[PDB]
DNA sequence: ATCAACTGTGGCCGTGGTC
DNA sequence: GACCACGGCCAC
């Protein structure tokens, strides 16, 4: 399989080098005769002698058009003749292009900020991570001296580990006894040892956990301090740092540096992503963190290395499980949109959405839309309307089904046929007219992008079944991700209709889908309540929880299959009613908040403040303990016993004050907050110390007992001291755990 | 490093403002 | 005390 593509510059000229695996043979193939090129609409085929002969300037380097040639393409799917501007090197691309548009017989131009390295991939047809080949991948961790003041990586790696299939060991410079400690005699020879390891087991694929921003910074400032030529490329370079958007990432040639953390990040929820966090939240086994500090005075006083060494070894072990569980999941999403894995892992959904466009528009022959200037951005702004979402009857209710749409969004956009090709085109048989926003979509001919959701669909609906066919949980959990990232991935597409910067953008389009959406879940909801006497108890977008009031478990779910056939057969195309559910008792609160239990007692809970990241814990934790005695057992009694035992308690200053923490993140400069909370007081305060506060800093804090504004009272949790601080009893009842077991305690 | 960043809307609710 | 906008996070 081929792992990535890049180019290099030999005396002037480009070398594309693929880096591939065969037969357990790493091998780097050199493409000399693939060029860059961007194309040009003509006024008149006359003009080509004169746009041949524009010329621009690059460092010196007169830069000129090296070949033309005149191709047929589509636009938008209609036919038009363009001229391929082919030219020796890619920087030429941007020292020309502005001078090719500007010329007066150039009606545009096209495809000119696309990578070369990536045009190389698409033009070529080559898809990497593909075929039966199995990489070799060895993950690392490194253990810092820290000291609190210093700047980054002033103290020393005390240790470095790697762990794979063999096991795993720690490279030390300290006298550590331990059978997979290796001792070296001085940090360069520790880190010197790791680059020998790396050369000797080659590893395909490098693993760590946030190695973007922490490790290979750390590594580079010490191999600089200590004159280290840090050789981990396959074509013997460094590390290559590069910049993406508001943070890192790094590269190591000729491998994958697979970083953990940008993936595990998106695609499961936690309170906080710690290694230890994730690997419980992944496999269930509970793994041991060592602190930073408990660190530093470890390896000035000797003790307690062995305990240390043993936390270091095993944060390479579980980061070297947790990579060979999830790079399936990245070499398929890798595969699908037919980019490296290293960009497809850490880039923007939209980003990925038009790299998979870029690629398919040129299968079929279809020049690209350019992206928006400035102008046309800012006339994208106007939102449009969304999803249906029902006021539910509140309360709690007995024996819920709960129906869902398949794939709503992306299934109408292939029902419908809708998409900017398909927009009003005049002259076809057939047209789907989009309900009270009145889009038409011509239907004689598939549009670019329904013509691909199809096999997206088919796709996740595939590993659905498979997650059917397997026991195994873990393996079950994995299919799950993947299933759910190819459901968010297509629905991107359907978003992407509405993103302004997209290429293929398409304001009609989006509002069509959502209208249609409206239509088609509003007459399902009429359709099982007037025919089949349903009560529909709540509603969101594409599906709903429903009852036959005073009917037991056995008839609501028969009524309920015999609904989704008659529904079934009314409903075109792609459109399809899925039965996703039974609950034996639910309670909704109010739009988007409410808690289910199957007939197992496996509470759901959806908004309510048990899930979200920005409530005490003490108040997720009551609300837990409320709704788990309500829903449970129909112990009404057992509730109100537990907040009132809260209630006290909290007042007694009982309660251990870390379960009083809250946690919010800052979004953006501070200068350009018009509301001050309580999160954004802290965060002010501290940038007055010189805590550099960033987009992306939580602020913990927890609120002292007073008065005024809750900022005003509010300290990081860092500062909190009970010989000094007695928190605010009255806000954690009042404002914290009150309001919301009250929500649910009203009914 | 060469563009990439930032798929879309609906909705609750605590906070700290105005009036 | 009534009300409303900001801002964060969640459900689709
Ligand atoms: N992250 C999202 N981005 C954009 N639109 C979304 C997103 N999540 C949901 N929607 C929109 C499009 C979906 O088709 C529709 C209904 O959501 P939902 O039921 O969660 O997903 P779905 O219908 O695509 O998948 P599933 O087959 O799992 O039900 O709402
Ligand atoms: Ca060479
Ligand atoms: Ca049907
Ligand atoms: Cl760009
Ligand atoms: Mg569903
Ligand atoms: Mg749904
Ligand atoms: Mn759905």
């Amino acid at each position: 399989m081929i792992l990535d593509t890049d180019y290099i510059t030999e005396d002037g000229k480009p070398v594309i080098r693929i880096f591939k695996k065969e037969n357990g043979e790493f091998k780097i193939e050199y493409d000399r005769t693939f060029e860059p090129y961007f194309y040009a609409l003509l006024k008149d085929d006359s003009a080509i002698e004169e746009v041949k002969k524009i010329t621009a300037e690059r460092h010196g380097t007169v830069v000129t058009v090296k070949r033309v040639e005149k191709v047929q393409k589509k636009f938008l799917g209609r036919p038009v003749e363009v001229w391929k501007l082919y030219f020796t090197h890619p920087q030429d691309v941007p020292a020309i292009r502005d001078k090719i548009r500007e010329h007066p017989a150039v009606i545009d131009i096209y495809e000119y900020d696309i990578p070369f390295a990536k045009r190389y991939l698409i033009d070529k047809g080559l898809v990497p991570m593909e075929g039966d080949e199995e990489l070799k991948m060895l993950a690392f961790a490194i253990a810092t001296l820290y000291h609190e003041g210093e700047e980054f990586a002033e103290g020393p790696i005390l240790m470095i580990s790697y762990a794979d299939e063999e096991g795993a060991r720690v490279i030390t410079w300290k006298n550590v006894d331990l059978p997979y400690v290796d001792v070296v005699s001085t940090e360069r020879e520790m880190i010197k040892r790791f680059l020998r390891v790396v050369k000797e087991k080659d590893p395909d694929v490098l693993i760590t956990y946030n190695g973007d921003n922490f490790d290979f910074a750390y590594l580079k400032k010490r191999c600089e301090k200590l004159g280290i030529n840090f050789a981990l490329g396959r074509d013997g370079s460094e590390p290559k740092i590069q910049r993406m958007g508001d943070r890192f990432a790094v590269e190591v040639k000729g491998r994958i540096h697979f970083d953990l953390y940008p993936v595990i990040r998106r695609t499961i929820n936690l309170p906080t992503y710690t290694l230890e966090a994730v690997y419980e939240a992944v496999f269930g086994q509970p793994k041991e963190k060592v602190y930073a500090e408990e660190i530093t005075t470890a390896w000035e006083t000797g003790e307690n290395l062995e305990r240390v060494a043993r936390y270091s070894m095993e944060d390479a072990k579980v980061t070297y499980e947790l990579g060979k569980e999830f790079l399936p999941m990245e070499a398929q999403l890798s595969r699908l949109i037919g980019q490296s894995l290293w960009d497809v892992s850490r880039s923007s959904t939209g980003n990925l959405v038009e790299w998979f466009l870029l690629r398919k528009a040129y299968e079929r022959n279809e020049l690209a839309p350019n992206k928006p200037d400035e102008k046309e951005l800012a006339r994208r702004r106007q939102s449009y309307e969304g999803g249906y979402v029902k006021e539910p009857e509140r309360g709690l209710w007995e024996n819920i089904v709960y129906l869902d749409f398949r794939s709503l969004y992306p299934s109408i956009i292939i029902t419908h046929n809708v998409s900017p090709d398909t927009l009003n085109r005049e002259g076809c048989k057939e047209y789907d007219v989009a309900p009270q926003v009145g889009h038409r979509f011509c239907k004689d001919f598939p549009g670019f992008i329904p013509s691909l959701l199809g096999d997206l669909l088919e796709e996740r609906q595939k590993i659905k079944k498979k997650m059917k066919a397997t026991i195994d949980p873990i393996e079950r959990k994995l299919l799950d991700y993947r299933q759910r990232a190819i459901k968010i991935l297509a629905n991107s597409y359907y978003g992407y209709y509405g993103y302004a910067r997209a290429r293929w953008y398409c304001k009609e389009c989006a509002e069509s889908v959502t209208a249609w959406g409206r239509e088609y879940i509003t007459m399902t909801i009429k359709e099982i309540e007037e025919k089949y006497g349903f009560k529909v108890i709540y509603s969101d977008t594409d599906g709903f929880f429903a009852t036959i009031p005073g009917a037991d478990a056995e008839t609501v779910k028969k009524k309920a299959m015999e609904f989704l056939k008659y529904i079934n057969a009314k409903l075109p195309g792609a459109l399809e009613l899925e039965y996703e559910g039974f609950y034996k008792r639910g309670f909704f609160v109010t739009k988007k908040k409410y808690a289910v239990i199957d007939e197992e007692g496996k509470i759901t809970t959806r908004g309510l403040e048990i899930v979200r990241r920005d409530w005490s814990e003490i108040a997720k934790e009551t609300q837990a303990r409320v709704l788990e005695a309500l829903l449970k057992d129909g112990d009404v009694e057992k509730a109100v016993r537990i907040v009132k035992e809260v209630t006290e308690k909290l007042s007694k200053y009982e309660v251990p004050p870390e379960k009083l923490v809250i946690h919010e993140q800052i979004t953006r400069d501070l200068k350009d907050y018009k509301a001050t909370g309580p999160h954004v007081a802290v965060a002010k305060r501290l940038a007055a110390r010189g805590v550099k506060i960033r987009p992306g800093t939580v602020i913990s804090y927890i609120v002292l007992k007073g008065s005024g504004r809750i900022g005003d009272r509010a300290i990081p949790f860092d500062e909190f001291d009970p010989t000094k601080h007695k928190y605010d009893a009255e806000y954690y009842i009042e404002n914290q755990v009150l309001p919301a077991v009250e929500r649910i305690l009203r009914a």
